């Protein structure tokens, strides 16, 4: 049986504040810019519509050099940080960016038509943009955030799949990595492996996986390590109602309509797809630059940062404004020419993460050592024994790495989150 | 006289948790895919605009295997489960799908017209899609939910019905079955039998019945079995304003208007129909992933699960994202050709049902046995007697069948709904 | 180790009221009207500008109280603390509009039925737009600090071919009175990041759009720059457009399948959106309400060091621009466009009210040491009468507000003073 | 110094209710109908007009009370104090619509697919708009004061050249009955600032749109003009247009790169938006609700000096115009545009209800001195009487409301009375 950390994690009176300086990410909103016959990423993809998965590294409280160590017994117990406050500081002006495709698979406008559309030729693709669905969310836990998306399921060595057969679906669970994309209004699916077209959705997702947080799974999780706090805000409406060109994969059953004649003899594509719009962005609906007090978790892990790790997952589309910058190729002619100016797109993102940690002690009794062991073997192995320190057990995944080892301060007094914490301790 | 179950159903201290793993439904948004010649469903019709009616089977507490049984007398009394808490879990990202028809009956745009529209010739139908009225509802009782809709009434064997005469209307009550369609903005009616046309409304309700709950009737119901708890949230507005082609069934009385001339000599179709729109969808307005505590019901059945059954009906259109996936017929030519790609449409729905159940006991007194007998003869017969198979009284109706016989746990601790419930019992 | 002003600053019981009469700015919404010359004949006055007010206070040391027994002019010194503020706003609510006769808009990409033509020479359009909505008020004893993206420096490596994409750098700046708010195109220097001169409307087209650096200002150890703020900003995408120009960064061909015929040459996927600050409303107003600065989040709890005070404001909820035109001739009874000269003007109306609380600082060692490290000029300006008291911010321009002769002890007689009493018994 | 009326005005325990029966106003929405005999045949009545009611009270010293022992006629005098108001509104909620057959709108600048043609002679369009939504109520014992932008006096230097921009002045004015509220184009004098006669719709295009000068009214020392208000105003931008006419002030060429061919000539960047007051709604109603005037922000706490009372109302939430049309013949059978004359009419319905509290002033030497300084028409009009009481506000026109015959002590028997009794107990 699993038990609340309140049971075997004793709470001390020591509080430390920790904060990143000011994180800045700048890039192209749709794709990485690289050299053509190089692989090196010259400019990264940085977009309002990516996950920011922050892997926070905390100083080992057992190796740490406290002014006074009489508050615990180093022979019988060990120390772990407990997260108690989080402030996700956000930087830029509020705003909405925008994403498109030069050759979006858009046949006609089905919202309203005055007469029956023409006939699909070869390549009816249009240059279309859309303002994606609005999403704010913050996931905190001591394990990486897990996501869900639809991808191509393994087939049945059965009825042989023929070229063009609708591929099978499967809900795939995955670790959400820094730089992965939020669902933007076309659900969470693997567009590379599910859309050979390469044109159903805009550039910034058309060969990416859009992932949704598996909140249901992460909360069912027995120990509740992957998330012991979250906020989520998401809104979307249908802005346009369009058609897809291409050939009919599955035909419309004739018991659903009366055969037409003349122009209506040939059924138009009924493979409709909508254009998302996440609406207005607003100060009052802001989830960030507010402190969250992680005092009572819904899970059995009450903000304990096992392995001196912390994970902070953030998606913010309320500051997704892209800026166009263009440089002139010649500052001579006093006449505008489109060929004189090279046009570019850039996006900046600005974070500042702040924390309050409560120091905690764990008497290493037989029962507890068993439980900790069952729960995660590595905890005991990394403490006193820890001759190793065990290499990164998630090296295959990538996160924005935040080092906080040299940023713990006992003077909460002197930081904005710190003051707030103490003020809220007026109780 | 009918009395509250609180009078004759005794509450014990025992509480169990139970939960469907993770229920998952994938299919076509608009119609089932079957293998022509045959009729067997190859791909089922799965849509956000469907009712989900879950028939929850509980273990018989009299047949169940408790560690301690000294809490009741199995001679004088029997056991029943009571439903005390429910969490409907929902999974995909929030979003809005889209439905339509390749030959939807839409004459002119009547919302704004600069000259008198042309003349209805033969077949003026258009490829038109809409975004349906947003609905979230949750119904819980121990009997199936009951719907209402308009269908073709019976005529009264007098005046013959000329062909094309207007069919008579009758409000028809019905059991709401799993996979039934919700009202979508064209009201709750039988479009098969009321619209010979087959083109008045989009394919997914085109040959279906749209059913709305008969809240009035169910709450009027004397013992209060079919629903002891509900939540409803429906919204809709007029996106477009259209005309219907077809011939005038009932002419416009000429005392309402002054005869035209030339172009206006002939009355344009005044058979107006609007285009529904369920607006923006948003986190804040979610009915789901929140626990409902069924402590005090409005009816005389306070969450007693007679028959060891439990009915949970849900509509959730706030996740009606359909996803297009398309497969290349060839992987060769580096020129897009619409003939090279077969387009399809799929939809995915994710559920996860969680319950808290209180154990109860009924002393089989003379009066209790008379009362329960009148209420529902089957209750006593399925107790002690048991007697053979006890056939399904609802074999006609189809429900998403859910089995919770092995999912009961007395450790509420180990589950999220259980944790919430113990915490809620901090009163 | 920084400490609350509560520690070393003693609150007296004396309160004063001070207010501007009614501040008024009138000008042209988009650009300054001038003469051969550089003489500004009519200023650029926009609801899309920061107003940054430099409020000057009477030296409480030099000030002349009826009673001077409440303190010892040998051991201690006097400072004004700000305890209440009302930023009065004057015109009707409404929304102005901005555009450019030659905006860089290629085509409408929100929806399209045929593949667009081909970019010729100059495809620019006369396009206007209603800007994102902003209300903010910032109060501190130091001027506000803003951020914007500018052209960074390039590293002495890869030579810069003309037309290369300029390097971005986040730049901190002092928000000056007359600076422009972000309008829906982010906070950036368009002058140096957009050689074009035609990516955004005339009024920010050769300007810096700055956004307050809240995170830096709050982080500031003493917290002098702002000890109170309110912000309200909202925006959505009204239109979805395309940029003419030539491609600076080609679309990677792994992201699409080549077209043909009309789709053989990619269209511009340099999309930009049009903003809309939506509806304006009384209920959402930030101004014409008192703000009581009793408990500051910073260590400076509203103390007005140097007898100064900065009130920074943006209010786009009154940005109505009004066209007044004049007949060249009054004879003809038939309308001729040539007969009327068309203009634009904008009016801004302010009325700033304050309640100040008298404060005293005993000049101990520890305190003089602390205050010295904090801002040496504070000790220098006191008793010694810091000679040649030269403005350390002469580089910057603010709206200079002189309340040295506007202090009244009768809070009874003013609206804010009346409010302050009631909210205090 | 000014003091609150609570000091020298004493409260009795006597209350009277008073009400207008049902006030009705029917007219043409955009302009008054006369015979070309300026005797107005039908007046201009619109939801976009100020309603300024001058409420006349019975002199409580002349008034016949059943019991006079509550005060001493030798040493003291009587005034009514306003304690409760219901502004009842009668029509259904709805929105009107205004326009101009020849509105100066050149192109649609919200979105253009190619460069607009050229301004020839008269490109004016037939255009209507739904105005900004406004609810306000102003109560004081002096008439309300408004601000608007007018044509300022010129500076006696450079001769005004034909078509030179007129100078602006913010002008203060008594808001009269029938005046216009701002509707989206700000508060200005469209007659003296727009010689076009075509920038704004008919109903305001030769009128003044005034906005209440709240700031001035509250800053007023005695606070008579308004001792209570509710305002509620909202607006978004529905369309984005140009003005044709000629360039009064050229676009500085440091703001753009010269075009050619079609973009050789700059399109008018004299932008103006179309306003839209949005949906009107029950929930957001200011009227048919009672207002209890107990503690006024001002020093006049609802005392109705001079036995007068002013109630100002704007309500654009019932602006529905009704077109009513009549046939010339009556025989025929077949619709002919020429057979039916089309008109427009607007109806406004009001009902003013009031709770008044009797008060007493004791005329000590201090109080007479104070009241004499404040407004000694008060004193002259008391025991004096023969004053030849001529109206000091004859120039201004208001909706005259006579309540002298409408005072009843039986609060029980009126809706505002029961409402009042329930709340005080």
């Amino acid at each position: 049986a699993v038990v609340s950390t309140d049971e075997y994690v004793a709470r001390t009176n020591i509080y430390y504040h920790a904060g990143t300086s000011r994180l800045l990410a700048v890039g192209h909103p749709y794709f990485p810019i690289k050299k053509p016959n190089n692989n090196k990423i010259l400019v990264p993809k940085v977009s309002g519509l990516q996950y920011r998965v922050f892997r926070i590294h905390l100083p080992d409280p057992n190796k740490f050099g406290f002014p006074d160590t009489s508050f615990y017994n180093p022979d019988t117990q060990r120390l772990v940080w407990a997260c108690v406050g989080v402030e996700v500081g956000r930087g830029q002006p509020l705003g909405v960016g925008i994403s498109g495709h030069p050759l979006l698979n858009k046949l006609d406008d089905t919202e309203n038509a005055s007469a029956y559309a023409a006939n699909a030729g070869v390549d009816n693709r249009e240059c279309i943009s859309m303002d994606y669905k609005q999403t704010q969310l913050c996931l905190i836990g001591c394990k990486p955030p897990i996501g869900e998306h639809w991808g191509k399921g393994s087939p049945c060595t059965n009825v042989a799949v023929n070229p063009g057969d609708c591929p099978p679906l499967e809900l795939i669970n995955t670790v959400i990595q820094d730089g992965d994309m939020v669902d933007t209004g076309f659900g969470a699916m693997d567009f590379t492996t599910l859309q050979a077209n390469k044109s159903e959705v805009p550039l910034d997702i058309c060969t990416s996986i859009c992932k949704y947080p598996d909140y249901i799974k992460m909360v069912s999780e027995p120990y509740g390590d992957s998330l012991f706090f979250y906020l989520r805000r998401e809104q979307m409406f249908v802005r346009h109602l369009f058609n897809r060109a291409g050939t009919v994969g599955e035909n419309v059953p004739d018991d659903l309509y009366i055969k037409g004649s003349g122009s209506t003899a040939n059924l138009a594509s009924s493979n409709y797809f909508p254009t998302p719009s996440g609406s207005m962005v607003t100060s009052d609906a802001q989830i960030f630059n507010k402190p969250y007090w992680l005092q009572r978790a819904q899970g059995h892990n009450n903000g304990i940062c096992w392995g001196n790790q912390l994970f902070v997952t953030v998606v913010d589309t309320t500051r997704s404004t892209n800026m166009s910058l263009c440089a002139a190729i010649s500052t001579s002619e006093t006449t505008y020419k489109n060929t004189n100016f090279k046009e570019y797109l850039r996006h900046g993102e600005e974070y500042d993460l702040q924390f309050i940690f409560q120091l905690c002690k764990i008497t290493l009794t037989a029962d507890v050592m068993t439980y900790i062991h069952s729960m995660n073997s590595t905890i005991l192995e990394d403490w006193n024994g820890g001759g190793s320190g065990a290499e990164d057990p998630l090296k295959k995944y990538t996160f924005w790495e935040v080092n906080l080892k040299e940023k713990f301060s006992a003077d909460l007094d002197q930081f904005p989150l710190g003051r707030k914490f103490l003020l809220q301790a007026g109780l």
